[PDB]
């Protein structure tokens, strides 16, 4: 029989493995020569593996390199002018390597180009609160300053929009040990920890979902008008640049000014952590000078497109994809999730070549240029945007496999919770001390619910990864699971190795996954969503599950409103409409779910998938959220103080977020009413798409 | 059987008539009492005639009202002070009707208040040409005058949208004879033409699509979040007021100034037309006052929406509407409509009561508000703007069905255009001289198409009724058709009686349309094209018609651009990607109607539905036209100089038009490159829609 256990009983880690060891040899980095290569071999062994058709996609977009006789690098000066001592040009290569040749130096993509020179001002890591304490408690100006902050907690070009508004005129980003070395265990090549040399890099883009940032809207083809550089979309205003804790600690220890406000703000360094501006009395007259040279250069890129034809409905897509392009070698961001999408496309195509097909169409998707802001697979869908908005019934995201080894971490639509559920009880946990049980059963002991007992947690989609463009602004339902870390302080900081030269095949075979089994868990996972939502009858989401989360969140949204009474009372400011609107879901979900489980006809069936699939379609506002076109589901966003993190009722969230500090608070609670009817409204619409149509 | 013939031989000119006489005793005015109680009457005789549901949609939206207290009028007014001449009160009222109440007195819906003092200048039409020709030829300055101009070829509200940018502090619109009274006719109530006291009404708002001044994007029901009215969106901010022939001939009488440039400034009253600014010598003290108390106020109004549930796709929607607010009696405008709406219902009830349904749901609306800027089919397709587009098969209007008795007029979509062929062959004409002889003869005879012989002139949609938001906003296929003039000078300037208290069911029933044969021809036409909409197996679109258009409109738009060729080759403004994708579009198109000819496969059928559905919904652009986010479609627009025309490749002509007189020609350029891109992108998403699907 050709059902889903044949489908995976066919995956295997041995493949997985040589998958991963062919992907991660030599650097992939968008726009380069090596990375088009890797296109073509994919689109050639799709093809060996059965799919139907396998085409690149290619797209002109703006990426930034450094420059290459002319690099990037910061100073500390002396009052003569000259250089006393100088951050590194490179990362110490990883043993066996130090004769690849092609290895991006450390550097922030999109950062502008600039020399300032001033005093540091240590700003922890850079997030709005962070920034709230320095000016508004301890009445440091960071105005004309140097800013330095540690990486972690946030996406990176949050930390750079918040110091470009505190008036910054640089930012230098560093990996401090107490995020980035975990207690006891060694620095590469003897263990998993960041070395001191090492170095993350990464884009500092605030595109809030753009794509290219010279052709919002359209796809970056060969006859696009684009934008001049002035008014591109997303683009820093002050240079950046990366360097690892060795070079931290040179900066950082001769900070003078004021003492770190509290030990939230101290990292593991030997240094005292002193937020300045500027050094103690002996360094007074030193300052920090910073030599970027980076060039931002449209540059060609190239998506590998699979199609699987359905059976039955050809005309609906469940997607699967994942990026290529990578920072170097490329060993678990993105390489671990790609040797997953292609075992994954091996298995399909064995089932195939055996004459099975699926009920939906599948498209496969090696997407380009994700590191430089999702570019490839934001292009790919401005340009099918039609057909994806009216076809598209699920997206799977397959980045990384694993960041950790200690439990599954999953985050996707309320659509696909039961989904999820349901094939995780039937898949063996590989957990050492779970023989024999359910990863269900291990996930739920590892990462229980914070609300329902006996539940697994799963999180909110925001951003940072290339599902944001089929989420947030086509609204189609979306997923996304790996293996990951018991960590959770770290959640968004990444694995220590994250974006680094060490990034490595040994890294993951010595250290994360020697016998890839939580990588071929993971390609179950991936697969066994991707088999069910393309083979299902009825469309495997289950309308209640968002009703359930809908009322979670409005009781949120209400009780942050609520610590303003005096101010509810005075503008009259109700939630009723938005309850009531979550009310009528609840019971329009519940009698839809009845007709569902009690209606032979196909007409009947379809209608009710159209219905399924059109749901998380009724989320989107075509007018987008506030100054942010581009994302337009009104129940969640990316988080406007962390791309990385999901926030629900965002709009409403934002008209409240600091309300406090608004100077015309008619005006800002006026706009908070406007965002409550937008949301009541929008619910109130999603709930009347599952009526009985006539 | 119940076939097509069956619907239209129930259809009686008799019922129709009846339903006239029964729509047009008494004022039905939006926001009124009257209006309110003929709904509730529609919505019970729809539930009588057999349709499964009838219910009321009602909103709170911005309506605009005289000051019952404080009369609206004009004056001149001497040097002294002393009002020496003043405008009339009220239009003479038609004989029996001398006692009807609340008949509403001539008014510009939406002027603001204001009691502005000046001197006069003619402005003609107050086109955009008539003011180039003023300013840049004659060397006049509008700035401070009162503008006086002449009703006919263009939208009202553009004129004053003209006039306001000219520096104009108050719009007076008349009537002139050589408009709106035709040669050798006798005026009301001997014949059809105006007479000296007659005064057309008329909202002067410049919405773009926005429905609710107060509540942009978003039904105005009652949670509401309102925006204030100074930042409402198309209100005039100058008094506007329309008079008659008699009054302005006193207003014209003394104008002084420079004589009219040439013989079109000309009108039919016997004055000079001088253009001014001012009167001559003797009376150059004299000014004009104007003094408009209208108020706006948010006011509820009812839309009536019947269903008749679709036997085999009950989710996918034809929809036939039409409005039912007047101005006063409404006589033709809406309810020579209306009647034809209710006796269709009545058909299709009859047919229904004998077991029939049709395959697909239709749904019948009696708007509300459409005098006032659409406002009723607006909001609830801002409320139900998610069913709509996931759902929507056609929009049919279904305004005045008379505007005179010569021939049929149309304007639809191309992909409906083989159907309006097709329908109108197999209908008897109405017309003396052509008895046994098709519709489609007749019309084809009296109303040839300028490009292709043997063929019927079908015009583009703009606004001006309640289709737009359907079509412009959502890309829903949309048609309308009504019995016309030979008069192709006037095409927008309305019939004589247009929006009087004279049009009347006396004016249809003794000078239009004796018989009700004219409106049988319409009803069969509209209830035809609905009929075979919502019955048809594969849908009655053929998508070879809009590549036969486009290429056109790429030749035309072309052709406009090519008027400046050292700019063309200065700024390198190339063609070449909008006719490429034009080129794409037929060649796609072709291959989708051989296999839709060429396919017992109801999954293939459906998918092949799906794709003529959604073709007019692939040329929506989410980001809308420059400065008009409500107006999405890429191919048509209403015109930026006349609401009541349709304009093609919209955003390229605006791009282009008057660029010569821009400041910067390099950004002006810049901006029509980036119109081609949008274009030729769309075009080719469009075709692509077509393909096959995997
Ligand atoms: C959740 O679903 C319910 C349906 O179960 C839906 O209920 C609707 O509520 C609206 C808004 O409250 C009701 O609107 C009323 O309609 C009547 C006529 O039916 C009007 O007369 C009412 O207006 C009068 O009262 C107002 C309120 O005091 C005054 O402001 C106004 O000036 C009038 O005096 C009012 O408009 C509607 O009838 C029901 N529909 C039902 C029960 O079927 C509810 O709105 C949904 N929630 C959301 C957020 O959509
Ligand atoms: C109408 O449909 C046709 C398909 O029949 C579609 O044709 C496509 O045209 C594009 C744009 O011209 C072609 O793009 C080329 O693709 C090749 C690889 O396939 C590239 O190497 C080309 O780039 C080189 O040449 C460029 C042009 O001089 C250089 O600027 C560039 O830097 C490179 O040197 C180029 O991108 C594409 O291959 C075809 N696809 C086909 C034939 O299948 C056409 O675009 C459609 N029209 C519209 C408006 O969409
Ligand atoms: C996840 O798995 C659960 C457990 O299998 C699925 O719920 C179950 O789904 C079936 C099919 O709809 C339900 O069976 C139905 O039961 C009623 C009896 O009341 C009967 O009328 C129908 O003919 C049918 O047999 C079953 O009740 C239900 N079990 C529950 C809710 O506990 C769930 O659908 C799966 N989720 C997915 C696939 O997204
Ligand atoms: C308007 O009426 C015309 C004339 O009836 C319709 O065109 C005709 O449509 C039929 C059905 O698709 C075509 O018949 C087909 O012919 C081919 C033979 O080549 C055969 O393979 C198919 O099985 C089928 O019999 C017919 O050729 C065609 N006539 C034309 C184009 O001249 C047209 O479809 C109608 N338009 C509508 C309903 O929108
Ligand atoms: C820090 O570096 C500066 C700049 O040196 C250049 O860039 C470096 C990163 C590296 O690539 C060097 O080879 C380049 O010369 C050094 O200052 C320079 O010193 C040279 C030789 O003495 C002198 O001719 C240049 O004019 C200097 N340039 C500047 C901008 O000052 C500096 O010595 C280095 N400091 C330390 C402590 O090593
Ligand atoms: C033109 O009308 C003005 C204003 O009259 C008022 O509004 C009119 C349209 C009508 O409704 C009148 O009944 C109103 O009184 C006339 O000027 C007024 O004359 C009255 C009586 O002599 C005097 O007390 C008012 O102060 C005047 N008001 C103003 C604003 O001047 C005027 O006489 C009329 N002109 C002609 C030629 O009939
Ligand atoms: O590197 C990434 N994404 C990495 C981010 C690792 C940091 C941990 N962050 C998480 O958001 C996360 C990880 C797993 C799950 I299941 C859910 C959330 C990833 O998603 O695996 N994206 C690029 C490109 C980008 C585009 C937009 C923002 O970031 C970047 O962050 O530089
Ligand atoms: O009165 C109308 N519409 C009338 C306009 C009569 C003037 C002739 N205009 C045409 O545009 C026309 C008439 C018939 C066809 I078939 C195609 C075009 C109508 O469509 O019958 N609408 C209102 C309300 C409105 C909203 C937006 C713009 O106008 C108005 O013009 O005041
Ligand atoms: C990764 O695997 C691919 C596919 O097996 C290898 O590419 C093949 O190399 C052989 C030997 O040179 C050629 O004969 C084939 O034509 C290639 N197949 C393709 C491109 O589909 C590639 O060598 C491997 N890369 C690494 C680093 O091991
Ligand atoms: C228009 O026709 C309607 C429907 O026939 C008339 O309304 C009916 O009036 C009779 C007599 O008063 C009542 O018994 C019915 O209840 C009404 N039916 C409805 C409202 O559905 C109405 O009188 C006619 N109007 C005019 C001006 O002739
Ligand atoms: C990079 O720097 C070199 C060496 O100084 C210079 O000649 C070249 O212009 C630069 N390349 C750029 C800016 O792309
Ligand atoms: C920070 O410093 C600059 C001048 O150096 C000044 O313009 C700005 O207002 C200062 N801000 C605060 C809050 O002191
Ligand atoms: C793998 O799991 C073991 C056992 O808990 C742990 O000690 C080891 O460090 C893990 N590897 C990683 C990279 O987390
Ligand atoms: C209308 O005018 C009357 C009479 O002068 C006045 O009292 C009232 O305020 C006005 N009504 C309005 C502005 O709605
Ligand atoms: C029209 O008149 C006003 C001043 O009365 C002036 O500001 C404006 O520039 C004038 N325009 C032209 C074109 O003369
Ligand atoms: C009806 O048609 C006749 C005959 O051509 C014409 O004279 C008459 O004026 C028409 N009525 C209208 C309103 O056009
Ligand atoms: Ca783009
Ligand atoms: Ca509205
Ligand atoms: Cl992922
Ligand atoms: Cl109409
Ligand atoms: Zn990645
Ligand atoms: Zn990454
Ligand atoms: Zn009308
Ligand atoms: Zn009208």
């Amino acid at each position: 029989k050709h059902n889903m256990k044949a489908f995976l009983d066919e995956l295997k880690a041995e493949n997985i493995k040589k998958f991963l060891y062919n992907f991660t040899q030599i650097p992939h980095l968008a726009g380069t020569e090596q990375n088009f290569q890797l296109a073509k071999q994919i689109q050639s062994q799709w093809k060996e593996f059965g799919l139907d058709s396998v085409e690149l996609a290619h797209y002109d977009v703006l990426l930034s390199y450094p420059n290459k006789t002319h690099p990037n690098y910061i100073s500390i000066i002396n009052e003569d002018g000259n250089e006393i001592f100088n951050t590194s040009l490179f990362e110490p290569p990883p043993p066996g390597y130090e004769n690849v040749s092609d290895i991006v130096p450390p550097f922030s993509a999109f950062s502008p180009q600039g020399m300032p020179e001033g005093d540091l001002v240590y700003v922890n890591y850079a997030r709005t609160e962070d920034f709230f304490k320095l000016e508004r408690d301890m009445k440091i100006n960071c105005s004309g300053k140097i800013v330095i902050a540690r990486y972690g907690k946030v996406f990176r070009g949050n930390k750079v929009k918040n110091a470009q508004l505190a008036g910054a005129k640089g930012v230098i980003l560093y990996s401090d040990p107490a995020d980035y070395f975990a207690p006891g265990v060694k620095s590469y090549p003897d263990g998993w920890n960041l070395p001191g040399g090492g170095v993350q890099r990464g884009n500092i883009l605030n595109l809030n979902g753009a794509g290219d940032p010279l052709t919002p809207g359209y796809p970056a083809n060969e006859y696009a008008y684009r934008r001049g550089i002035a008014e591109a979309v997303g683009l820093p205003s002050i240079p950046v640049h990366p360097i690892g804790y060795y070079d931290a600690q040179k900066l950082l220890e001769k900070m003078g000014g004021s003492a770190p406000p509290d030990s939230s703000w101290r990292g593991s360094l030997k240094v005292p952590y002193n937020v300045g501006p500027g050094f103690t009395g002996n360094f007074s007259t030193q300052k920090v000078k910073m030599h970027i040279h980076s060039t931002n250069e449209v540059t060609r890129i190239y998506n590998v497109i699979g199609t699987l034809r359905g059976a039955v409905e050809p005309d609906r897509y469940v997607i699967l994809g994942g990026h290529r392009d990578s920072w170097v070698f490329g060993g678990i961001d993105p390489q671990s999730g790609a040797a997953v999408v292609h075992e994954i496309v091996r298995s399909f195509g064995t089932l195939k070549k055996e004459g099975w097909r699926p009920r939906r169409t599948i498209l496969f998707a090696s997407w380009d240029a994700e590191e430089f802001g999702l570019l490839g697979s934001t292009e790919w869908a401005e340009e099918n945007s039609r057909l994806l908005q009216e076809r598209g019934v699920a997206y799977i995201n397959a980045d990384s496999s694993i960041e950790g080894n200690y439990t599954l971490r999953v985050d996707c639509t309320p659509l696909m919770y039961s989904l999820v559920h349901n094939l995780t009880k039937e898949l063996k946990s590989p957990d050492e001390g779970f023989e024999g049980k359910s990863l269900y059963e291990s996930w739920t002991k590892k990462s229980p619910s914070p609300e329902f007992s006996g539940m697994p947690r799963i999180s909110k989609l925001g951003s940072g990864n290339d599902f944001e463009v089929f989420f947030q602004r086509l609204g189609i339902a979306s997923g996304r699971a790996r293996y990951t870390k018991n960590w959770e302080t770290n959640k968004f900081s990444g694995y220590p190795l994250y974006h680094s030269v060490y990034e490595t095949y040994e890294l993951v075979e010595k250290f994360y996954d020697p016998m890839f089994k939580y990588h071929l868990t993971v390609a179950q996972v991936r697969g066994g969503m991707v088999f069910e939502l393309a083979n299902s009858i009825v469309l495997p989401f289950d309308c209640r599950d968002y009703a359930v989360v809908l009322r979670k969140y409005a009781d949120k949204i209400y009780s942050i409103s609520m610590k303003h009474p005096q101010e509810m009372k005075t503008y009259s400011v109700s939630f009723d409409s938005l309850f009531s609107a979550v009310k009528n879901f609840t019971e329009i979900a519940s009698k839809f779910s009845e007709r569902l489980q009690d209606f032979s006809n196909p007409i009947v069936l379809r209608m009710m998938n159209d219905q399924l699939m059109f749901l998380e379609r009724a989320f989107i506002d075509p007018l987008g959220l506030p100054d942010r076109p581009f994302y337009r589901h009104v129940i969640y966003a990316p988080s406007s103080h962390n791309k990385y993190a999901g926030e629900s009722f965002p709009g409403i969230y934002d008209a409240l977020f600091d309300i406090e500090s608004k100077v015309d608070p008619s005006k800002a609670w006026g706009e908070v009413k406007r965002q409550i009817y937008v949301a009541a409204f929008t619910v109130q619409a999603a709930a009347e798409t599952l009526s009985e149509v006539a």
